[PDB]
RNA sequence: AUAUGGAUUCUUCACGGUAACGUAACUGAAUGUGGAGACGUCGGCGCGAGCCCUGGGAGGAGUUAUCUUUUCUUCUUAAC
């Protein structure tokens, strides 16, 4: 009867990344010592990759399917969960919330990040989670 | 017209804040959408500026038979 899972699709309500999609990492029901509420670890996509299409050479295919990854701590009134799941083994271990709160740590979360995003995309899985919201 | 410094880039086109949002910067053609330009009158209330009134002090002038630590006057600060 819960869905605030470590899988779940959210998307991004308010603070710059309003709009964007998001899959939760790590959840965190009963606030912290910072963060007094209700929120979740969340790993997300910044730059979503451009349409491609089969006249495209092998040099333009390359660099319009480039995602740009972000990782932040959301409020649980900020995000707007969906039906869709995500699997996060693959990048649980990085982002946590020793990542944060240290300038070095947050970029090797992000790249790590990065490669499991593309070959996500690559083999096209996920489909919803890589279309870019219209609004 | 143009150069240097700074910023940015090997994850190519910056990061922080839960958020409202912050910053010295931080690619954006056609086309589209929105904002500013852009707005009546009366009433009381809040605040600001100049003026008016006034205390102490530092100067100058006037009155002084008698009274008045007194009467008058200067003490200012632009765009940016």
């Amino acid at each position: 009867a819960k869905f605030l899972k470590a899988g779940k699709v959210a998307v991004v309500v308010r603070g710059r990344y309003a709009g964007k999609k998001v899959v939760i990492v790590k959840p965190h029901d009963e606030g912290s010592k910072s963060h007094p509420f209700g929120h979740a670890l969340v790993a997300g996509i910044e730059r979503y990759p451009l349409k491609v299409t089969k006249k495209h050479g092998a040099k333009k295919v390359a660099k319009r399917t480039k995602i740009k990854p972000f990782i932040k701590v959301v409020n649980y009134n900020h995000l707007l969960p969906t039906r869709y799941t995500l699997d996060v083994e693959a990048f649980k271990s990085v982002v946590s919330t020793e990542t944060f709160e240290q300038p070095s740590q947050r970029e090797e979360a992000k790249k790590v990040v990065k490669k499991a995003f593309e070959e996500r995309h690559q083999a096209g899985k996920n489909q919803w989670f890589f279309s870019k919201l219209r609004f």
